């Protein structure tokens, strides 16, 4: 699909059998979701944004469906203000910026 | 042009006769640039992202060139680690997300 930017590019994603809303963010290197439970062990990671850094839990090889597109990659979990789909997953679904 | 997301989507912008590098960020509501001098009156504003909030100076009706495309809009200036071109200006150049 083609998404304009007059409003936030929010889409529905499916993870752990649940539907959630997430932001398609080309300015995010990684994908970070709000506190939730995921399977397996996690590794520590620090990510920095415009206001500073936050500690997040990194889970690998996680299945996530974005607008019907299945992706499997690294997902970070932590105190993010909203669910963010970053470049690591955007590339998997073949998302590009056009103008 | 078409921009893939294997790397950060950085482009050259022209503002105040100065050339700079900035991130095309669909996850950013506004446009924020590192500390610089701009003409006119400004208003204080607080913007939040990953890490928390930062205080910036808001300037309206600023002209900016993004990849040869002219755009007019509100520009925020503050302690951002990277120059960010947000949705308020991406819409003006006809930028869309496609997959
Ligand atoms: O921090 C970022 N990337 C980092 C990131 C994010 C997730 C995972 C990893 C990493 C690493 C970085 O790339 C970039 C900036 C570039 C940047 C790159 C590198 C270093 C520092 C900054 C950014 O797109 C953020 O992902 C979004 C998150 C979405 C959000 C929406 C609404 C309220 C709060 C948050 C954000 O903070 N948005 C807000 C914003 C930004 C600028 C001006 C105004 C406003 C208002 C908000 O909309």
């Amino acid at each position: 699909p083609q998404i304009t930017l007059w409003q936030r590019p929010l889409v529905t994603i499916k993870i752990g059998g649940q539907l959630k809303e997430a932001l398609l963010d080309t300015g995010a290197d990684d994908t970070v979701l709000e506190e939730m439970s995921l399977p397996g062990r996690w590794k520590p990671k620090m990510i920095g944004g415009i206001g500073g850094f936050i500690k997040v839990r990194q889970y690998d090889q996680i299945l996530i469906e974005i607008c019907g597109h299945k992706a499997i990659g690294t997902v970070l979990v932590g105190p993010t203000p909203v669910n963010i789909i970053g470049r690591n997953l955007l590339t998997q679904i073949g998302c590009t910026l056009n103008f």
